[PDB]
């Protein structure tokens, strides 16, 4: 409490006044309170500074989790998948599904499931620097071994020109090519707020030129929409127990989710904005696993007499 | 029209499931506005799924 | 602005010290700073109340 002035009355005559929300003070007698330095707050007695709450999505929130939770089942129903492929190596399905592209989209796969993990906890560079170009380059690699699987696609570059290692590496190069350019002009970095609320501290990630982040975003989408415009003309052919069908049922579930990603990022407003990325990730995720593998699990494991060339037609 | 039933569906389920956290950390208009969004967008999966 | 105490000096001498947020001070030498009523606000030159 500080000291306030009696009007007509000597200076030894004054009044006591409470301090303000932001300023303290200790001292009996005091004339003015004390303001409170940065990284602090004042208690509801104003008397000293306590440390301001930092916070952010922690990995012990009971949000993050459930994150977690569904994070690692993705990891490990990926792997189990690519260990029934490992295994069944020489089995008419998996040779006829190309296995060495379909272990590099599990690895990619689990490569998305593990960059749903740089979201959660304190943000500090490294994992502003690394959050959407590993996302971003990682779903670049699923959607160029989708695309390569697709038909008449691989016969179309191959006439405007192994060759579909080719077709991958220059859709991932040049995701590498814009995610360098990025990280070389303006790179992204956290960032401490305070004006949001006057006695809380939020880590953000700041992202350094959203053109870069723009650019990554629609490149991704034009080659979803590619191959999703190929599935959709090659979607009645029953080739591979109707590949084609499920490749676009894939497609329109990453539309989907990341169509519904705009009006929930821009409602979030807090920490549980980074929450928002993380379930679209885990969603879009899971749809390729399940559109482009489930099936195939399903007839190879559990009723295991259709594995047969016959029925690969 | 197993698809069709699927993806409405699936619809509903990524759009109620996607607006958590802005229902858990928003006041005011917004909050309702996400409400209505929500509907709207289920609704609409509805019709352009199934008819 | 309200009126500030300096210590060692006598009621004439003090200093001029802004109103907190919430609070106005319309008149000339005020020495207390005044609370808005409920539904109002200060301003940003922390003068008179908006609703
Ligand atoms: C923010 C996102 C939150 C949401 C989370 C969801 C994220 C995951 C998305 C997708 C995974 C799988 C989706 C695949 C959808 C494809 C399913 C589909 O369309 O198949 C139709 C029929 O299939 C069938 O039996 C249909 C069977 C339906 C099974 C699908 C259920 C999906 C459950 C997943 C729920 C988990 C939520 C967890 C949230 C905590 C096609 O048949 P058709 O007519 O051509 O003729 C064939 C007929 O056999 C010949 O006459
Ligand atoms: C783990 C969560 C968050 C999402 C992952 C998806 C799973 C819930 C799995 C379990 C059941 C699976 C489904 C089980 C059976 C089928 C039947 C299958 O039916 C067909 O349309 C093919 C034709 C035929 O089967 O005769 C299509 C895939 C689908 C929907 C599978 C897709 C992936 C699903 C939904
Ligand atoms: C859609 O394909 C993608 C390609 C790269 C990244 C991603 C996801 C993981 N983050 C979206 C980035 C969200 C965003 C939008 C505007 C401003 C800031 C931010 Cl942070 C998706
Ligand atoms: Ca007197
Ligand atoms: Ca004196």
């Amino acid at each position: 409490t500080r000291k306030g002035i009696i009007e007509g009355e000597p200076t030894c005559c004054f009044e006591c006044v409470e301090c303000p929300d932001g300023e303290y003070s200790d001292e009996t007698d005091a004339s003015a309170c004390n303001k409170c330095p940065d990284d602090f707050w004042s208690n509801e007695n104003h008397t000293s500074c306590i440390a301001k709450e930092i916070e952010f999505l922690s990995w012990t929130e009971p949000f993050g989790i459930a994150l977690t939770l569904f994070a690692v089942l993705g990891i490990f129903l990926t792997a189990f998948v690519l260990g029934v492929f490992i295994k069944f190596r020489n089995t008419p399905i998996v040779k006829a599904t190309n296995r060495e592209l379909s272990y590099l989209l599990l690895f990619s796969l689990l490569c998305c499931f593990s960059s749903s993990l740089f979201f959660i906890g304190e943000p500090q560079d490294w994992t502003c620097r690394l959050r959407q170009p590993a996302f971003g380059i990682s779903f670049v690699l699923c959607i160029s071994c989708i695309l390569v699987k697709t038909n008449r696609v691989l016969l179309v570059f191959e006439a405007k020109i192994n060759l579909q290692f080719l077709l991958v590496f220059l859709c991932t190069f040049m995701q590498i090519v814009i995610c360098v350019i990025w990280l070389y002009t303006a790179p992204p970095s956290s960032y401490r707020n305070q004006e949001l609320e006057d006695e809380i501290i939020f880590i953000t990630c700041h992202e350094g030129s959203l053109m870069a982040l723009g650019f990554l975003i629609g490149y991704t989408c034009l080659l979803a929409a590619i191959c999703f415009f190929f599935a959709f003309k090659s979607r009645k052919l029953p080739e591979n127990f109707n590949e084609a069908k499920f490749i676009t049922f894939s497609m329109l579930i990453f539309f989907i989710v990341w169509i519904s990603f705009i009006p929930a990022y821009a409602s979030t407003y807090g920490k549980f904005v980074s929450a928002v990325e993380v379930i679209a990730i885990l969603a879009a995720s899971f749809g390729l696993l399940a559109c482009i593998f489930f099936n195939k699990i399903y007839i190879i494991l559990f009723k295991p007499s259709r594995n047969t060339i016959e029925e690969v037609r």
